[PDB]
């Protein structure tokens, strides 16, 4: 019974989830041999209550290099991205939902994740299966993917569907937990940007930039244009999509007028969707925002980790798109 | 740049798909550092694959990087993958009777990631890896439609399609087993929830303990009187605690007619799990091209360096007494 012995940046919603469903499910863990140990948990402010004991917080940065995993959930990416790289560069794993610091600092990280130390299923649509639902989908070459990612904006749409305002469903969205520290990543576009990036690299092109993305968000849609679609047959959804152009992958973020029966107008939770050959079209849907969503996907590349699987790879080359392709945006 | 060495046991539908793809796919190959070079394909029946590469007798396999099994059946095959397995070498297989059935002594191999069964359930759907990542919550119920013949009939049924009418139609369309028993009274099914059960709630679930029953009791009339009443009917896998234990069992179930599981058009498994909640992928669950697809997904996990997928490394507690 060894210890698995795990540096946890971050305490607040999801690192405190992560803390507490490792807890829980110790006893699964001595499965493998292990029982886990907290060299420590990064927080901002030690005084503020919260479900991890008070001698495991840490205000300033600690040692990570005895750590076996490192479990990025600080936020930002300037500051995790120069706490991880030392344990990285050491061969310690990171587990991270951090999809910001993935797409914008992929300069640093891309070589790590080419090894297989990098885990991040739970920065594309929570625990929901995202990146192990494409690296099933590498079986077939895409034809196209478009995705519901952002959580927060599909709930303020599904809430203004039925008559609320914005500003009521975002504030409800931020209690759950759902919204980014900067809810303006949400609403923007941005933060389905950052995700469509790295689901573009897993599956076609591992360099793929951030930058190259095309977002748009949902700051022009109200309840009167949702009611307009409703009468139209179509539900607006804010939608990733990427598809060839031109002999080449373009990605974009848009809100689109989908068919009202379309599996991606009718999930009510976030939605990935893909048609590809020879398989033909697939779909997964699921929560892709909260604290014990995202835990679940943490603590699943955990168990990936622990059984002796690597870490999400980027793909093993650039290639091109396989035909030209194609939603209406508002 | 390596050489891996592959031989084929089986040249029907899926074998033939899985040639054809693993040729055409080899620069994507190329990009992990190998080249595909096929030993030879065992086939039943001397298709589109080069009648040199054909053998009609069993062929030494210890010398292979990797055997690809979609022979059907479970003894035969069996005996043939074995020695390969001990000797390391791994296996890819869309065998669901063969797992089901011959488990006692498969699991140790698939302990030691030397199997590769994606392709087994909802073909290269993602069905094993979606249970891989729900791995990290608990299962509190799982259902599937995880046949796609019988998805067929019975969406040909509502359509007032005679059962032997779409089932012949089934046939064409390449979805049914030789015999189509196995799809039609549940047998099928059952394979698959118990591959699906192993993964992630109990690493020795028994075949023998799913119930299971088919859709002999389904015609045109009782779908219509279902579609009255908004609901759908469909053959469904499930998988839920009773009293302290895992149950198994298929049948037929009214389901309301908006529910994920009734509005698929392919193969579809539902779970809600804690805390994650609830999800669902959907996507074709055979045919040729889908398979291979899947058995190629394989391919490309193992070149990658990841292991086969692996048993649940304990049985794990039911947190609810579910129906
Ligand atoms: N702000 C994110 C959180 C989960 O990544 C969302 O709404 O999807
Ligand atoms: N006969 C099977 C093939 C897929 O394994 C079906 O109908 O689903
Ligand atoms: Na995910
Ligand atoms: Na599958």
């Amino acid at each position: 019974m060894e210890a698995l012995k795990i540096a946890l940046l971050g305490g607040g919603t999801v690192g405190s989830a992560f803390y507490n469903l490792v807890l829980e499910r110790a006893e699964e863990l001595s499965a493998f041999g292990v029982v886990p140990r907290f060299l420590g948990v990064l927080v901002r402010d030690p005084r503020k209550p919260r479900a991890i004991p008070q001698e495991l917080l840490r205000a300033e940065p600690f040692d990570l290099l005895e750590a076996d995993l490192v479990v990025e959930a600080m936020g930002g990416v300037e500051a995790p991205l120069r706490l991880v790289l030392p344990a990285l560069e050491a061969g310690i794993p990171l587990i991270t939902a951090n999809k910001a610091l993935l797409a914008e600092a992929w300069e640093s990280l891309r070589p790590f994740a080419e090894e297989g130390l990098i885990y991040h299923e739970a920065s594309v649509m929570a625990g929901t299966p995202a990146l192990s639902f494409l690296e099933t989908l590498r079986g077939s070459e895409l034809l196209e993917l478009h995705g519901i990612l952002n959580g927060t904006t599909l709930y303020i749409l599904q809430e203004m569907e039925k008559g609320r305002t914005y500003a009521e469903a975002l504030l409800e969205a931020q209690r759950l937990g759902y919204a980014e520290a900067d809810p303006t990543l949400d609403v923007e576009g941005i933060d389905a940007a950052h995700k469509l990036t790295l689901l573009a690299r897993l599956l076609v092109d591992p360099g793929f930039p951030f930058a190259e993305v095309e977002a748009q968000g949902i700051a022009r849609l109200t309840p009167e244009v949702l009611q307009k679609a409703e009468a139209r047959g179509e539900r607006v959804r804010l939608v990733a999509s990427l598809f060839g152009e031109g002999g080449r992958w373009r990605a974009a973020v848009a809100p689109r007028r989908l068919p009202q029966d379309h599996p991606l107008a009718r999930a009510r939770g976030n939605a990935l969707w893909v048609r590809a050959r020879p398989l033909g079209e697939a779909f997964v849907t699921g929560p892709g925002a909260g604290g014990g969503a995202t835990a679940s996907g943490l603590f699943a590349d955990l168990l990936r980790f622990l059984s002796g699987a690597p870490g999400h790879l980027p793909a093993p080359r650039a290639r091109p798109p396989l035909e030209e392709g194609s939603w209406p945006g508002v």
